[PDB]
Parts: C-alpha cells; structure tokens; sequence
C-alpha cells in the first residue's frame, strides 16, 4: 500500500548512512551471548531489530503501517527495558526513535 511504501522509506532512512552513528546497535539482532548478556532473553520476550523488520517488509509480512510501527517501537522498548537509562545505547535509541516518530507522523 501507499502507507507501507512510506514505512519502507522510513526503514531505508533508519538504515542509511546519515543516521549510522546512532542506528548501528539496531542493525542486527542482539547477540546476547556474544555480549555476555546472559539475562537478555529472560527479560526480552520478543526481540526485534532493523534487519528483521527489513526481512518482514521484503516478504510482505506486514498487513499495514500500524503493524510495522508496532515492531519498530518494540525494538526501542526492548532497549529501554533491558538497559539502564543512562546507557549510551538508550541515548542512541531515543535519537533513532525521534527520527522514526517524526517521519511516521508524516504518513499519507
Ligand atoms: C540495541 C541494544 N539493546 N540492548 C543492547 N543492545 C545492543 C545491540 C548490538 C550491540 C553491538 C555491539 N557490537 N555490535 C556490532 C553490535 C550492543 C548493544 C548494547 N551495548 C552497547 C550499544 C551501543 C554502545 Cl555505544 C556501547 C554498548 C547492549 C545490548
């Protein structure tokens, strides 16, 4: 749909070089074992990341823009849930979510 094209545009922007300084932690699933975060999957029931959103978009998994937005917001919420509020990754999440929310609000 036209709204899903707008969502795909947002996704492309979130993955683009101009946001890479703060978007990079969200590019791929959290590899909890690689990071020593042995409680991550006890705390985060539904992991999400931009590569998974992209795969879902490419596979036409999303019914509508609302479903896409719920996944992007789940990704940020997982970050806010797991990490202390003063962690660098939380500051990066807030900045990337600001990009997302302002452009999602421009949906046709
Ligand atoms: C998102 C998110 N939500 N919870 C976490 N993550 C996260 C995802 C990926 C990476 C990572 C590390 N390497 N690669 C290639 C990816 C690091 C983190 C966080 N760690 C972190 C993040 C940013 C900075 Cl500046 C310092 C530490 C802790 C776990």
């Amino acid at each position: 749909s036209e709204q899903l094209k707008h969502c795909n545009g947002i996704l492309k922007e979130l993955l683009s070089k101009k946001h890479a300084a703060y978007a990079w932690p969200f590019y791929k699933p959290v590899d909890a074992s690689a990071l020593g975060l042995h409680d991550y999957h006890d705390i985060i029931k539904h992991p999400m990341d931009l590569s998974t959103v992209k795969r879902k978009m490419e596979n036409r998994d999303y019914r509508d823009a609302q479903e896409f937005a719920a996944d992007v917001r789940l990704m940020f919420s997982n970050c806010y849930k797991y990490n202390p509020p003063d962690h660098d990754v939380v500051a990066m999440a807030r900045k990337l979510q600001d990009v997302f929310e302002f452009r999602y609000a421009k949906m046709p």
